């Protein structure tokens, strides 16, 4: 149980979203992902907190820096992307972190996808789920974060 | 296309939702819903807007509602409660809001509880889906309807 | 059994049909309710009958008016538009209907739509069912009454 | 927690049940709804309290109704008929009547009856569930909830 | 895109309804497939146009016939029996029929008897489904091809 | 048929059953079987009748007296336990007694429990069937096989 | 109804039967289909009967036949082969023959092998159903038949 | 491996089967269990063989009987009755008997009825199946016992 | 065991197909079934065989040929069409063509299309399955064929 | 809570495994269950306890015993074969053994058999669950239950 | 969008692929993957172009070199052993390579394997699936995208 | 095939086990991985063999050394944690270790836990499995090696 003023938020993206901004926009919108750190660290920063900003393509990577996560920083905001519909073992990662304040967020609205995107194996875990609020869904994750942790 | 100025945001409430704060608080919390209307009323005014907050327990009289809004309102942001699982009617009263924008809005994460609350009839109309962020889901709600209103 | 001569047919109209003609044109047509009611006048007349046409956005309210149908009318030409796939009380209610004929109307061919429109608790009682010939469903409706009820 | 001496039995029946007595005989019995009330009312009176005996059509008001149970009655015993099986309403309003008692009641065996028919939300809550007793089973279900508020 | 006046309906009838008329009347009715067509050629008369009516028990012959619709004839009006719930090559072979008028007829209410009836593949390209208004709707199915071809 | 005058209610009772009253009292309750069983001896007397009660850990033990009691009883109020859930046998045995009353008690609600306990093949045969009612809802089988057998 | 002794039995083989003998013995054996046909010749004039053998690959002509034996047969053994598996127009025109005894053979123990061999059409219609009894299961077949139409 | 003339075939008869001809005749028919205990004894004699007939309402009775079978008998007729749709025990029992024939009979045919009696866990081993063929398909179980010990 | 140089290669096309090119080009592409003939003649031609092309709308029509194809050809190369997702009468006329290769095409990507084209009986036994590549796909196949027969 | 130094191990057989080590044995082994017992007696010893080795066919019987152990065992050992698909009984039974160790045996690997097998119903109230190691198995569960009585 | 001169073809290889060859050969061959790279080499080579032949065990390295393909390659063959089966993640990579040629390529013929094998989710973006062709798939693999980068 | 003697025993641990003996001790228990490995270091030296003990958090990885025991090791016992339920990569791995024996372990019961955890890909491999035994299940599956590499 570290503060907001202790230890910043984890942000964690999960594969494909390196290339926010440069394909299918109508369903992913048109900034990238240096845009939303600078949305999340702005985000932040009103409640006088950091933000980790992270992105792999790799679930094995993913899972180390949940474990970083419980040690060094206040919360996560995670966006798992594809590994959302078939990752257990971020799932059990997240288990984990006792007490941390978890929070899912989906730039699309996944339920209006195929089907295989409408189950979210981290939903179980996480506190709060925000899906297709495009990139602001990141601002929502960070306040929520703001809020249970203070 | 009325905007934040031009007309309220409609709030909607769907059935057992006016004991707020008063049963399961474990799960829904201790606030009232009046305390949550006075949430909303401040997260609109401070984008220049209003909203109109209703409740009902009558599917109907959501779906009569969600009539009035189209003709009425900028926005909907809507919680509704076990019709979320049950009602078609209310997802095709939501889908003659053509360019409306909606987020539906769940305090409890649903994802964690029975199955047959795991899905919503709602979300494949709706913008955006805020579930498991409590009372302060609404927040998001008015605040996603601002920006795409805008 | 009252005969076209004694006593009108029911028509019963579900949710949202109130907004008929006005969105989803491709889906729905671009004629209105009224010129839905106007055909059914018209095709009971030559048959030398009456209609009482009624549209209700409440469950509850449909089941009333069936088991007034029961005393009062010759037949039922039903939509039961969203209710169709959710209200085993409407079936209930036509299943009191002993010997009254039913016929069972939709405009689209929810065949081709969302799976969860394939399904109607209706069409189990219904003696008839039409769907996807547009408004001119309806008057096949009364038209079967005639035969059946004559 | 009242008891049977401080406040009545709240008896709801859902819909479709004014007709009975008055068809399908073979499957509901040829008692009426108001037989049956003075069943309720003797096998209470028997216990030194009295019943409140209501009906309904629309699942809104049972909603309703139920609210008001948790405040005013010392139980309820329900036949929910048609919504039974398709509300999670009325399910959720029982949920928050903490403490109290209630009993379901079918006077006809679901089990025995169409698919949709075997399944109950309001049986998740319910203390106890009786089904197949004819009318019978409503003395059954008074005569429970005297034990209970005992 | 002929019309009625230059070039017949087509009416296809699958198998076994060469014995329509001489068994289960109380499911087919007592009229026989050359009443059938007698029913067709009036109801056609009445607006000017013609029918080509035929029947076969083979899925094969059936999918022939249908390509010399697609050259020949302004509209079809099909009950393919049991190949509804069978023929994937009769669907495919309707979606070669591109803009023109098709419309599906059952005599007896499938929905209402085996659970393998429920489903008819020929629905999905149907512009109408018609089921259980006996041969009356044979009748309706041409009238809607008239006013579709129209 | 026989009535209560003429023969004895046979009351069965199926598998760790014997050990009511010793274990998850919270679940079954703190009564023992000699508890029940002069439970019922007392609701039957003020009937005028008799009963015989039997409790086995065998199916075709309980099958056999099944069919013992198509000559010489006059009801049968039976909890199947776990046999409720799996055994055909027994279901088998019950359809043989035609004509006599058969009513189906539990004392936990199954419907609250695991999944494969919400299901019981002797519901299909059972006239009744009382779940979750305690160890009063064997004397609600015994009454109810005495309106019967009256 | 016509005896052994007015009409003969038909002995109907679906698909790839023709091939009898000579593939995958250990599963159809090493007898041909001529083999069968004089297996059935003998068995039936042991009861004064005689038969009329045939076998088709194509749907259709099994329905024609089966037509025919309504008017001039006592009976049908059928082994619809892989049609049994497919073919709602065998059953329907099975159903069409009222009063017919009809016995379904298979070679192999369908039940044995893949799934969607498991299932039969015909089995709901077919007074008996024999699987694999080898060949021997069309003697069987006719000497039901010949018990039936005596 | 013992023929037909050196062990006898054994007869087993599952539940209720006592019952045999006292019940639901238009199901089972109206001879009783020793009228087909004489059947098999004359098809077994004509043969050279005899037979060794049993009837359990216990599961464990026909596993043991089964394994005296394999050390005693020359082959299996096996009607298990509603164990067949039940027990694995029988069945890997009946897997113990390497090289043994068996024949499963069943007296109505399982197919047309509850869904629950489709499958048989004995079909998997069994070599031939026979149902729906009446008492006479004990006949036929015998026959082909012979046919393949011989 | 024919090769290339002493027997054609079969390749058959079932329903629909001869309109190949004429509807739906997006989906089939524009070639016509006399473009395809010529591009497997040419495929064959370089490895110095030849080919028997054939289509035809009936299914057992495609069973005859493939029996044929058994006696006199060195392997198959087919596009069932329609019949892939529901002929099992195909399948098992392949199953005895022992030791001949075949390899079924599809033109179209049936993995994209609707879910009941997604599965096919004939894949069980070919030995590859081409799908998607458009009539290349065609190509492809004759060339397995001639280095599988080689 | 007895310690393995007052009471016995009970290690309990289910039904067909007094045939062990004479009938598949790629699958079961060549040991038999005198063999076993001795493998058992031994690790026991090596603890400072004894066991109490069992064999039933009989369900009932199999939960008798396990009433016994509750009594009069430290810990239970339970291969329940067959049953363990199929016995809600012994699921139950098992549960009334508040405290005391389970562990249950498989000798066989059944989630490499058929899918029947792969569920248990004693997997859920087991403390331990070994599959697939052979006659071993039963030592790791002595094992085991030593080390938990202990 | 490059050509087949402009770019290499890039060839991915999933999980295990890299024991090609040494290991169940009846299912994958004796062709090691270096046997497969020069069969790809050779292909193209004919088409005037070149090859970038990759393996990896990784996921999210096959995401990183389909991000690479993007910018860098006129196309990609892949075989994603396991993960064809399991990877939303490569899915979503390849549906980022808007316009890309994407042909998906098995060894084995996986729709007669394991039932978990016959999903893939690649099969859903790539243009075609080649499966069961043994190595030489790859080779139509090559040819395919020849094509359509042309 | 190398002998305990010739080749280490590889332990490979899956997914978050690093954390083993920190968190939901309940359900992993207090010990560490570092105890666990000392444990196994002990079974092993007690029959002459050694180990060679890892944890990875990377599906890859443990493929990777899965490929490394084929060549080096003498049996593989394996946790895979989380990818148990989702990694046919693993399986697949695990199956070109041909003739190797492989122990499946998991500490925690996972048949009474989440539904999802019930399956395991890599129970259709390994020779055998251990669930629910604690710490001690390593224990069990290092002797089952020593016996079956012995
Ligand atoms: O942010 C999203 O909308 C998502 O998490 C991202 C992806 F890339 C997809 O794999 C998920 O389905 C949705
Ligand atoms: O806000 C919620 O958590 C919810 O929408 C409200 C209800 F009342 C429930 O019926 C829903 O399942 C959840
Ligand atoms: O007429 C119709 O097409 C319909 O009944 C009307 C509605 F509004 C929908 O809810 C139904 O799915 C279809
Ligand atoms: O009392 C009953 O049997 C019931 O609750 C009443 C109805 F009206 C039906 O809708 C229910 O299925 C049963
Ligand atoms: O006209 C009909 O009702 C039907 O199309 C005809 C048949 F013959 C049956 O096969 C169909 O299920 C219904
Ligand atoms: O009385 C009961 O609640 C029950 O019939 C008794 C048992 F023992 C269980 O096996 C049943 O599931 C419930
Ligand atoms: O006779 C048989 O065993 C069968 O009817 C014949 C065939 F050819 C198969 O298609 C059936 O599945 C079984
Ligand atoms: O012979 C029979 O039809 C049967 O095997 C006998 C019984 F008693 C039933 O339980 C089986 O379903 C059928
Ligand atoms: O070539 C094809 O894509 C196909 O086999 C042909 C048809 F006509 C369709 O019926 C199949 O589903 C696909
Ligand atoms: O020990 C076994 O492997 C088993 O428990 C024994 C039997 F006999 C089978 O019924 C079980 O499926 C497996
Ligand atoms: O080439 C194949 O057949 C496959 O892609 C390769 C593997 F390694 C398996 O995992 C796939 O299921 C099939
Ligand atoms: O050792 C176990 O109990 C387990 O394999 C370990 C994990 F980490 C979970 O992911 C498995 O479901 C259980």
């Amino acid at each position: 149980p570290r503060s907001l003023a202790n230890a910043p938020i984890m942000i964690l993206n999960g594969p494909n979203l390196n290339l926010l901004g440069q394909r299918q926009p109508e369903i992913y919108g048109s900034d990238t992902l240096a845009d939303v750190e600078a949305l999340c660290v702005k985000a932040a920063a009103a409640h006088g907190g950091t933000v980790d900003f992270r992105q792999s393509n790799h679930e094995g990577e993913l899972v180390d820096w949940i474990h970083e996560a419980r040690l060094n920083h206040c919360g996560i905001v995670i966006n798992p992307a594809a590994y959302s519909h078939t990752s257990v073992a971020i799932l059990d990662a997240l288990n984990t972190c006792d007490g941390l304040p978890v929070v899912e967020v989906h730039i699309s609205n996944i339920h209006q996808r195929e089907p295989f995107r409408h189950h979210s194996y981290v939903s179980q875990r996480a506190d709060g789920v925000v899906a297709g609020c495009g990139v602001q869904g990141y601002v929502f994750g960070v306040e929520r974060i703001a809020a249970l942790a203070g």
